[PDB]
């Protein structure tokens, strides 16, 4: 199933824990994309966040994936279920 | 260039049943052509709703505007357009 | 899979009464079936209002979308769909 | 009577850990009790979020208020309460 | 149990003038009964607007729902319902 | 003159807990006096929330302003004021 | 006693031009009377828009409501009312 | 040329008491001057709130900006600006 | 003086396409004059929408108002007006 | 391609005055350059607020993103981006 997911990032104002967090975040998203759950990843133009499409088998699968993100504590997340559009040409 | 585009459809209640049929028909045909040529890259429907949430791939704002204006549904659409940029953490195209 | 769904009903003023009642009976029959079959798990009325707050139990987004699209009221419904996940503190079944 | 209740959790950042685990534990234990007793009927979590969306079954507004006020999390919660009524087309029990 | 209720009235332009009078007269008579019986405890006009702020005293969400649905104005009302609880610092009656 | 007044209270986390309970006292004593004087006419709690929903009865806007401004909680309150008028259908 | 009042005008536009002028005229007639007498203290035009920002000077809420209720435009107005108080730092007239 | 201007004040809680009084005094002094000179035409307080709702009478946007920018309170203000125009039905002379 | 002005167009579905063609031609002619004269300095269309986002450069609020009031489209427009000011970091002319 | 861009500046109260003055100076220098090069076409101040309304002239979403991301003020900005299209009734 497909979900359109928007995330905005707000990291704390305060060390070099920062750069290990960011590398950890980037490493996690690499795996999820490679394995197929994180189908699409874009950056909203002018923003610190992403707009994504996830392809998973349950609400809980998506929930756990998001929860597992290093950034999660600092994320504002919106989840929107997507359905097949009858006029679609090709695959959803 | 990529745009995330949301369209909400509000067709008049007083549409002649036959006219409404052919409006839907030409809309479908128009979006078919745009998908075939690639400008309308992704087309989905928000679960529980009419309309669509889409991703367009065009060369300029003006090209997208013309395309959207060309849709038979345009007079009855509420459209939100949102520019998308490459994400450095992206793996793939 | 569970979804929390809010529906608000706005029937046109100028609806022909026969049909309007024919439409209401149809809505009621369609929802009776979906409840009997288990897809429409919970159905409550938002007090003070003409609509409902529901929990649907289906196996895909598209299954839900088709169900909502099949409602006689659909053209007059304002719908909000919220995906629900398991809460670790939950005792018993979701 | 039934209420749809949404709770959004905003735990203090830069608040000691051992303390934070104790708080979460007492919250978890508190909701278990209430779920066992039946006042906290349904408990879900909105996909992608930290909080819960729930349905409470109590005998009065005051009883609900006291229950919510009793939650270890209460000082860090944003809470929306929405009364639920019987829906004429309901098949089965509310 | 107490409820705070905002009601805002929106009559259509096309409403037949004679039907409008019947609508208003039946509405006033309905509210008179409910105030005399005591379920409709307080009623105030929202100054500058066609609506009211009210406090209802009923035994359940369901009883409130039926009352509100029963109002002739109902098809033209936007209604916000808010459950009220006893306040600790309260002196006197509610 | 009647006003519907909503107050949401947001005490600071850093606030010394004893002052929280002495501020809560001053506040409790003030509302008591105002209710006894008829100016704080009705006082309810919004279910599930830390705040009140009230009806005040005073002779002018400025009078309401001074009363609210005088509350020990004022600096921590989010306040919404709206006027109420007599309703012709009132019984 | 002062109220800041915002008004948005939304006329049907499906009406007789001379009828529109009759409604328009007596609205302006009603507002002339209220400004002369003093209840309608100040009156400005919201720029780019068909509406006004007013300050009313009135001795009760009921007096303000009756005044606004009485306006020829009332059925076609969206109104916001906001009580004003004296500012301790005010040097001149209110 | 008239502007309706709303200002909401949010002084920080960790303010040095002396500084707070200094701040409040200089703000008051600045506003006195602007009112005396006629730029700050009207100055009211929204009832129940800490801020002001004002009408400024200046010659240009730029003038208004620099005036607002120069308020000691500025870094703690939330400000809304709205141009006003002369209303044809205006009896009297703003 | 500069104003950022957004206009959203809501033509009724009631228009004789003769009349619609006419309104459009008229609106276009008026904006031409206003652009040539310099009051309508910039004019863009928001991508995907039937409106315009514009910068006007006029004498006063009263002037902007009259200009907007005068547009053939005015009865069908939703307009937002927002004053702009010289920016300190601006390189060259505003 | 044109973009209408709104930016709101939210400098934290605890911002080291030394850091604040540095940022202000470098932000100003950066906007000067981008205006001189032409990508930052129009810049106005919202009357009575600490921000700006700008029109940017660039070749892609990505170019705009990189520009906005490079602003010294970026970590403290609320930014709204709005694509602009040619208006048929435009004169000159
Ligand atoms: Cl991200
Ligand atoms: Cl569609
Ligand atoms: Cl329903
Ligand atoms: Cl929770
Ligand atoms: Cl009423
Ligand atoms: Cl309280
Ligand atoms: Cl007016
Ligand atoms: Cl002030
Ligand atoms: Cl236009
Ligand atoms: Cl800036």
């Amino acid at each position: 199933m497909l979900y359109l997911v928007r995330m905005t990032v707000n990291l704390p104002r305060n060390p070099r824990e920062e750069e290990r967090l960011k590398a950890s975040e980037k490493a996690r998203s690499r795996t999820l994309q490679e394995q197929g759950q994180w189908r699409y990843l874009w950056r909203t133009t002018g923003k610190y966040g992403n707009i994504s499409v996830f392809d998973v088998n349950s609400h809980d699968e998506l929930h756990e994936i998001l929860w597992s993100l290093p950034f999660f504590p600092y994320l504002t997340i919106d989840v929107e279920p997507l359905s097949h559009h009858p006029a679609r040409v090709g695959k959803d």
